[PDB]
């Protein structure tokens, strides 16, 4: 039952991903509020940047205290141009997004070439993950589309992030 | 992230078989009612057709929404001859509910074959489903061996249906 | 008390009419929510396919039980466009609708010139949703003439879907 | 849909490994308390008993039952050495938990690879379960290497013995 | 107050026939709802085997624990034939009950013999359950004479499964 | 009210300095439980991440909001050795933790000669949390002085980490 080292440099580079775009949606959730005026676009933001500095790092370095993979730490990111408004911002949101579902799908192939099914189980979480915050991205995306008003959009975004819920198949 | 056009085709084929064989269970649940003088069968077979024309369906209109994939509304079917008999109806609803654990098979061995991790997750429900339904139906077709009076039978399928459960993996 | 073959005949037309509006809306309201990113005008319309394909079909089938009439299930639908805008997308709903009440005052008509009380009395109910179900979709129409913003239209169908009632008349 | 002959002597051959292991565990459960005092470490072993002796066996009778396959029951297992100390005591334990995983990867590659993927689905409660009993005899094994005192290691051992949950992945 | 061999060989025996007859009547749980269509009967077979690999077994190690006594574990069971039909499978589960009474009646006249007062105390216990566990085996054979209809014998062992209590005497 | 141009760069300097402790932290909390088998260090030594991967830095980035100065996100740092045991890992910590109060000294030192009298407000708490969490860090410290036994002081954590409280000073 030894462990995989082409897994554990994809969850390696998969736990710098997370950190790394935690980091730069704390920026973009301050400057959705700030230089926006969409505290409510700042909000949701912010929260899936705690979501990728949490769950989604942490339940990697948890796996790999459980099967002898080795955890790395190395973190390099500077936020040095921002969208120029508030739709381009949460689209890029949109794309980094979209990258996730991709290198997920890579760590899935992998598993499975590797024989790896243990790490495939454990991926199968992220590949659900991808969606769903792809799609609740997608979700605010729309409303920069669907109105001109700063503050209807924020008024639609306000529910959504004080909602309390899960989808039977996306959680 | 593009989405695959045969799962695609293969989902949109798999909506069309749960509309038609809802369509047919509501028929063969007013049968077994007015005809075999079942009501009780005739409840659990209502049960079931409101299972396919429900989350059955649903799950994939929604799971098209989150990635791309286009939804195909195209819908033919019609009961032109009946069973003989409640144990036949019984049968032949079971023989419908083993086809589909071989189209959902069908499904996911394309996922994999496509790299489309995603909808191979989404398709777990289904394969999971595709057993805890045939052992449903199974648990009925089984009665009809069991006892020659169909009161009998009746008050078992009765507790059936008003049995409040979940097993860990099947569901 | 023989059962009348010419009301069988307008009821298993529009069992038939209730499948494959409701199969209709179904697909409208995937559009609704997927292409026109009208999330809440899609749960409106999704109610109103389940209401077709549920009781107003159900309370047909259990008709056709208690007086001897046969239940055909003959079902043929195709969505082969799709209307260009949200706004055509509920006027065409409306449509439909108001199609309905003309089929169910034919039934009416029917009825009482068949001196079939029942059927006179069983068909009330339609006679009274007719007129209820269109005005629940009239009242979605107003929306697209009175606001060009969708998001607060959209804003509006949230409160009519999450309303908790009934006319003392209409229902 | 033919029920896989291989998986049927993979899942008889796990469910016979499960029956030995538990027994072997229920002896060492005594063996722990009556020859090396450690009550605490004897209950946990003895939850280990139970639970390979309870769920892991039967769910693979219940999943024999719903798809046709054969269940064997055919046991030989004697407990002839001990371990000489309480920590080669766990060691075994934790010794024969990686096999566990070993034997079940065989099983989701076997599954794989017999295009059978109810059978996949049902074995990832095992896979995922073989990481989770390993993990939890791990934190036992530990403990004899942080202290020298028996009395301190069982004070820690029955602090997880009398915890109250489930990781999100891990369960 | 050393312990005495003979009545260490006699209850290492009766630990033995105890894991070997829960083994079997597993096997015979699921062949009773498997194959003979009878879940309730499965399920009090089950009980039952879970009784045997339970309380049955643990009572003995536990009173090793307190007395010096040595547990050994030497199991050997294999399931190579079935009875025909669900009656003959009771009845085999009877004619084994009835065999546990005699090796049990060796055990309490081997302790008299040995002055051996506090395994005659022990032993009280199985004397007891003894009776306990054939009259209730004895209840579910009955029912095989008492009709000839299947799912009228699984409602009436469902009850018995069901049924909440304790005899003053026979526990 | 301009705001100042040094103060603006000492606080972005220590919103890096506490995003970079914080993922320094959380590989620490990794070690303690993978490699030095203490999860109650590990756990403590998490939360101190979360605590400056959370309202250190978030504070900070809400100042600014508030008052027009600039948040920069330039962030770099690698786990590039550890320390070879626990006691020296949280010597290490503790040792981080004091040149904290070393910089966030010389800020407040700086917004008086500003005269910048709402920053030398807003850091009065980063003063007092400087104080604090070093005391909590040592509460640590001392542990290994005091004990030999590893899961003496993992108990000994573990109730620190369990406790429920706040100075009426230092918080
Ligand atoms: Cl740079
Ligand atoms: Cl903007
Ligand atoms: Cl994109
Ligand atoms: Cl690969
Ligand atoms: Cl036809
Ligand atoms: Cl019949
Ligand atoms: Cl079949
Ligand atoms: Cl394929
Ligand atoms: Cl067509
Ligand atoms: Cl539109
Ligand atoms: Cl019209
Ligand atoms: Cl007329
Ligand atoms: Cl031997
Ligand atoms: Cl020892
Ligand atoms: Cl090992
Ligand atoms: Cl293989
Ligand atoms: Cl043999
Ligand atoms: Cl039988
Ligand atoms: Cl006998
Ligand atoms: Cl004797
Ligand atoms: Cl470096
Ligand atoms: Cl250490
Ligand atoms: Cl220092
Ligand atoms: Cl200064
Ligand atoms: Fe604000
Ligand atoms: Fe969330
Ligand atoms: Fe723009
Ligand atoms: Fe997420
Ligand atoms: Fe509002
Ligand atoms: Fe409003
Ligand atoms: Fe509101
Ligand atoms: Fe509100
Ligand atoms: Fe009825
Ligand atoms: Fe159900
Ligand atoms: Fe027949
Ligand atoms: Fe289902
Ligand atoms: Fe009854
Ligand atoms: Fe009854
Ligand atoms: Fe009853
Ligand atoms: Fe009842
Ligand atoms: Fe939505
Ligand atoms: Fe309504
Ligand atoms: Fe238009
Ligand atoms: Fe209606
Ligand atoms: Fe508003
Ligand atoms: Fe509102
Ligand atoms: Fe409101
Ligand atoms: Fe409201
Ligand atoms: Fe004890
Ligand atoms: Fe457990
Ligand atoms: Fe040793
Ligand atoms: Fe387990
Ligand atoms: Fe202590
Ligand atoms: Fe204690
Ligand atoms: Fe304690
Ligand atoms: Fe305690
Ligand atoms: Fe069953
Ligand atoms: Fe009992
Ligand atoms: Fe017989
Ligand atoms: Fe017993
Ligand atoms: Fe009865
Ligand atoms: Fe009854
Ligand atoms: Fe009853
Ligand atoms: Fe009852
Ligand atoms: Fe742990
Ligand atoms: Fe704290
Ligand atoms: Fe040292
Ligand atoms: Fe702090
Ligand atoms: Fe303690
Ligand atoms: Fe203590
Ligand atoms: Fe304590
Ligand atoms: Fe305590
Ligand atoms: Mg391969
Ligand atoms: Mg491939
Ligand atoms: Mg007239
Ligand atoms: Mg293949
Ligand atoms: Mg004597
Ligand atoms: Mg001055």
């Amino acid at each position: 039952m030894q462990k995989s080292n082409k897994i554990n440099d994809a969850l390696n580079q998969h736990y710098k991903l997370n950190v790394e775009l935690g980091l730069v949606y704390a920026h973009y959730a301050h400057v959705a509020d700030d230089e926006f005026d969409m505290p409510y676009l700042g909000k949701f933001i912010q929260h899936l940047s705690e979501d990728k500095l949490g769950v989604h790092k942490e339940y990697i370095s948890d796996y790999f205290k459980r099967n002898g993979m080795k955890l790395k730490t190395d973190v390099s990111v500077a936020v040095k141009s921002i969208p120029s408004d508030a739709k381009a911002l949460i689209q890029e949101v949109y794309a980094r997004e979209n990258e996730v579902r991709d290198h997920v799908k890579a760590i899935a192939k992998l598993a499975l070439a590797e024989d790896d099914y243990e790490s495939f189980y454990f991926i199968q979480w992220y590949v659900r993950d991808g969606l769903k915050d792809l799609t609740e991205v997608d979700d605010v995306v729309k409303l920069f589309n669907s109105s001109n008003d700063k503050l209807i959009i924020e008024e639609t975004i306000k529910e959504m992030v004080e909602k309390e819920s899960e989808h039977e198949i996306w959680g």
